């Protein structure tokens, strides 16, 4: 099953105003297509790209600037989540989609349907990092057919939503 997020999940690029991560993807698959670049996998695709993005270092808090260098678009699953938080930030993943969790002193990594009222996961507020207690779950069956995600390598995570969202 995929881990992913959905279209307009806005992530924050290091070097220009931020774009919502389908756009990314799509338009990356789109050249892929053109110059053999694409690959599939039995549930999507994927493609080469090269943008700067913010990431999480998960041992000594620090943000830092970091390069994702592929795309991936998978399909929906027939059911989606909507995690919101106290500190107010809001996304739309799937449900096996994981966070990083902060419970007694060590991260550790939730899917998103086995997240629960009061875990902290990893955010920003204003320009500080922040653990922030998930405030509600709540499943929905999607709209848009398509989920997406990213590579970034060594974190494993972009900020988007002011979330600190795993990744690929």
């Amino acid at each position: 099953s995929a881990k992913a997020v959905d279209y307009e999940t806005e992530v924050v690029l290091g070097n220009g105003e931020r774009k919502k991560i389908g756009e990314i993807v799509e338009r990356a698959i789109e050249e892929a297509e053109k110059n053999g670049k694409l690959g599939r996998v039995d549930d999507g695709f994927y493609a080469p790209i090269d943008i700067e993005v913010y990431s999480l270092d998960l041992e000594t808090l620090k943000v830092r600037k970091a390069r994702a260098n592929i795309a991936w678009k998978r399909t929906a699953p027939k059911k989606m989540m909507l995690v919101k938080t106290r500190g107010g930030k809001r996304i739309r993943v799937t449900p096996t989609h994981p966070f990083f969790v902060l419970e007694e002193g060590k991260v550790a990594m939730r899917k998103a349907r086995d997240l629960e009222e009061g875990n902290k996961i990893a955010t920003i507020e204003g320009l500080s990092v922040s653990w922030d207690e998930v405030a509600e779950i709540l499943e929905y069956e999607p709209k848009d057919p398509w989920v997406y995600d990213l590579q970034v390598p060594g974190y494993h995570n972009f900020l988007a939503n002011g979330i600190f969202v795993h990744a690929a």
